[PDB]
């Protein structure tokens, strides 16, 4: 044994790899159907699955059944998110194994 | 010297504040075609910039 | 739009999209909460201070 003691080789010291977990939470993401604007032109080739919109045209004889005024908003629920943080460095390598003064009077 | 030892003001101790980051996550939401409601009909006054329904 | 050819009407109000539309989303996760590390019962074990 020695006159001065400490917890370096075998003891309950501090410093370690940080690990933690986050409780499950619900994240809400709203996919607004507006603000898409208009691109390209008409009377030509159009890609499939394109969202149809209205040009606010006054139908002389036909009825514009594809154009309507929204009355209520659409609320959607987003999927899950991140789980927790990853490993992080603890302590400084150059200061590793630093001596601690513990000599008694 | 002193019988009790401690390193607070100035001493070669260990332990620090860990720093970590979380992996990138993307939020995915489905735009349901229902639940949007409807008011009035067609051929008629319609709000400007309204989403087409 | 399903790329259907209009039999009689002219579907001039539907066209493909070439420019992205900016969307605004709500808040999300910020950081993790406090978690317990180590055991208080076996932690801080007493060490013998007897001199040689």
């Amino acid at each position: 044994a020695g006159g001065t003691g400490g917890r370096v080789f075998n003891t309950i010291r501090t410093e370690n790899v940080p690990l933690m977990t986050v409780n499950g939470s619900s994240f809400s993401l709203s996919s607004n159907t507006h603000s898409h604007n208009m691109v390209f032109g008409r009377g030509d080739a159009s890609g499939h699955n394109s969202s149809p919109n209205w040009y606010s045209p006054g139908g002389g004889y036909s009825q514009r059944t594809d154009n309507d005024t929204h009355t209520h908003t659409i609320s959607g629920s987003v999927s899950l998110g991140r789980d927790d943080i990853s490993r992080q460095p603890i302590n400084t390598l150059p200061p590793f194994r630093a001596a601690h003064i513990w000599r008694r009077i």
